[PDB]
C-alpha cells in the first residue's frame, strides 16, 4: 500500500479533522502513520479499531501540570510557537527517517496548515507535501490577505459579507500573544506555491465564490465535511447516548464550547441559570478541568431534573440525535461544520480567533443560527431569548429548514460524484 504521514496540529481540533481524512483515507487501502505529540498521545484512550500507527514526538515546550499544548503555549506563544516549530522539525525527520527502515516506505505527508514549515522536511525526506487547512476557505482568506497587507488584524474584503470589526478572527483576545498569533495565522499561506497538495476542510456549495476565486490562484482540493457524516478520545459514548435516547424528537440543546475555550465562573452561572430557567432539556459538555467553575450543586443536583453535564460526548453522534433541537456552540469551524452537515440550527457564542467570524457566516450567510449579544459578559435572559428564537419561533422553524438544505448538500457533496467525493478521488489517484 501508499503509506501516508499525517501530522496534526496537537489539539482536538485540529487532531480530529484530519483523523477522519485519514479513516477514509485508510478506507481507500492507504497505510496511515499519526504523528502526535506525547502529551497528545497521553489522553489518546482508543486507537486499536482504526487500524492507523500512532508514532510520538516529543512536546518540544514545558510540560506544565496535565494542562493542553496550547494552553502551555499560551504563557508565551512566541516563544513557545518556536520551540514547538523547532523540536517538531528535528523530531519529525528523526521519525521519517525511523519510518524510511520500514515497508511500506513513507511518500506524502499531510500536516496541518498551521505548520508550513514542515513542507520543507517532507520534501527534504524525499515526500510529497499536503496542507490541510482546518478553517473555511472564507476564515483562510482573510490570513491570506493579512499575509499580502490587504488588512493587519465595516471591513470589506473580496467575496466575504461585510463585517464588523468584531467578526473579524479575534486576535485582540490573546493579549500579550495577540501579534504572534496573527502572524502564525498569515503564515499558512507563506509557501502555498511550493505546497504539493492544498486541502481544505470544506465542501465547495457552502461557500462556492471564495472557493472560485481561490481556485483561480492555487489548484485547491475541498475534501469537507472529512467527518463520517471516530473518536480517539473518550467520549462517554454510552451514557450520552443512552441519555438521548430518552429524549423526544427536537427537544434538547446540546452545549460546548470545544476543547479549548473556557468561560469565567462569572459566564458559566449565566449560562447555567439560562439553561435551568429555559425549560429544555440540555445535554452540556463541561472538560474536566472546567468543572470546578459550575455553580455549586448545578453538576450533582441543579441539572438532574433536565440535564446531564458531562466532560466530554461523542460529539458527531450527538449532533446525528433526532432528540437534539439546536446547538450553543462556541462556533469552532469543527462543530460549525458537523452541525451544518447535521441539520442542527445554532446558538451562536463565539470566544476568539476564527469563531467571531464563523459565528458572522452560520447567522448572515449560511441562515442557521442566531448569536448572542454580549452586555463583555454574556447574560442569562440573551441566553434564554436566543434559546426561544431557535425552539419556540417561526424564526427558528426557518433556521432548521435551512440546516436541512445544508445538510443535504454536505450529503452530495461526500456522495459518489459530489464535489469533496471527487476532490478525494483526485487526490488518492494522483497518490498513485
Ligand atoms: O464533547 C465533545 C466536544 C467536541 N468534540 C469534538 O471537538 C472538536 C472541537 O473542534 P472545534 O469545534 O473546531 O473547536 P476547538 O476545540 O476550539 O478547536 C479549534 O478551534 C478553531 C476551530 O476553527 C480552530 O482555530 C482550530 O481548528 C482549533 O483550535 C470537534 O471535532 C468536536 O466534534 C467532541 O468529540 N466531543
Amino acid at each position: 500500500p501508499i503509506h501516508i504521514l499525517a501530522f496534526p496540529f496537537p489539539a482536538k481540533g485540529h487532531i480530529n479533522p484530519l483523523l477522519h481524512l485519514c479513516n477514509r483515507l485508510a478506507s481507500k487501502g492507504f497505510k496511515i502513520t499519526l504523528i502526535t505529540t506525547v502529551s497528545t498521545l497521553k489522553s489518546v484512550k482508543t486507537s486499536k479499531a482504526n487500524g492507523i500507527d500512532i508514532e510520538s514526538i516529543p512536546d518540544g515546550i514545558p510540560q506544565e501540570q496535565n494542562h493542553q499544548i496550547i494552553t502551555v503555549m499560551e504563557m508565551n506563544m512566541e516563544l513557545y510557537f518556536k520551540q514547538f516549530k523547532a523540536s517538531a522539525i528535528e523530531n519529525t525527520t528523526k521519525l521519517i527517517q525511523k519510518l524510511k527502515t520500514k515497508n511500506p516506505l513513507p511518500k506524502v505527508l499531510i500536516y496541518d496548515s498551521s505548520m508550513p514549515w514542515i513542507l520543507e522536511v517532507a520534501h527534504e525526506q524525499g515526500l510529497l507535501g499536503a496542507s490541510f487547512f482546518t478553517q473555511p476557505c472564507s476564515v483562510s482568506a482573510i490570513y491570506y490577505h493579512m499575509l499580502q497587507g490587504t488588512i493587519k488584524l465595516m471591513v470589506s474584503l473580496p467575496y466575504l459579507p461585510l463585517l464588523e470589526i468584531k467578526d473579524l478572527p479575534g486576535v485582540q483576545q490573546f493579549e500579550d500573544n495577540s501579534e504572534a498569533v496573527a502572524e502564525l495565522l498569515a503564515d499558512q499561506f507563506s509557501n502555498i506555491d511550493d505546497v504539493d497538495y492544498v486541502l481544505f476542510n470544506t465542501f465547495d456549495a457552502l461557500e462556492i465564490e471564495v472557493v472560485n476565486w481561490m481556485g483561480s490562484k492555487w489548484p485547491i482540493l475541498t475534501v469537507g465535511p472529512t467527518a463520517p457524516t471516530n473518536y480517539l478520545f473518550e467520549t462517554n459514548t454510552e451514557v450520552c447516548m443512552k441519555w438521548l435516547d430518552q429524549r423526544e424528537i427536537d427537544t434538547v440543546i446540546y452545549v460546548s464550547f470545544g476543547s479549548l475555550a473556557s468561560l469565567t465562573e462569572e459566564q458559566m452561572e449565566q449560562v447555567s441559570q439560562a439553561l435551568i430557567r429555559s425549560n429544555c432539556y440540555f445535554l452540556w459538555v463541561v472538560r474536566e478541568e472546567e468543572e470546578n467553575k459550575l455553580p455549586k450543586d448545578f453538576k450533582e443536583t441543579t441539572s438532574k431534573k433536565k440535564g446531564l453535564v458531562i466532560n466530554w460526548c461523542p460529539q458527531l453522534d450527538v449532533l446525528a440525535h433526532k432528540s437534539v433541537a439546536c446547538f450553543m456552540t462556541h462556533c469552532g469551524w469543527n462543530s460549525t461544520l458537523e452541525a451544518l452537515c447535521s441539520g442542527v440550527p445554532m446558538i451562536c457564542m463565539p470566544q476568539w480567533a476564527d469563531q467571531t467570524t464563523n459565528a458572522k457566516l452560520i447567522e448572515h450567510v449560511w441562515k442557521i443560527g442566531v448569536g448572542v449579544n454580549k452586555s463583555g459578559i454574556v447574560k442569562r435572559e440573551e441566553i434564554e431569548d436566543c434559546i426561544r428564537q431557535v425552539i419556540e419561533s417561526e424564526r427558528g422553524k426557518e433556521l432548521k429548514r435551512n440546516a436541512i438544505k445544508w445538510k443535504e448538500l454536505a450529503k452530495e457533496a461526500v456522495s459518489e460524484g459530489g464535489s469533496s467525493c471527487n476532490n478525494i478521488q483526485e487526490f488518492s489517484s494522483s497518490l498513485l
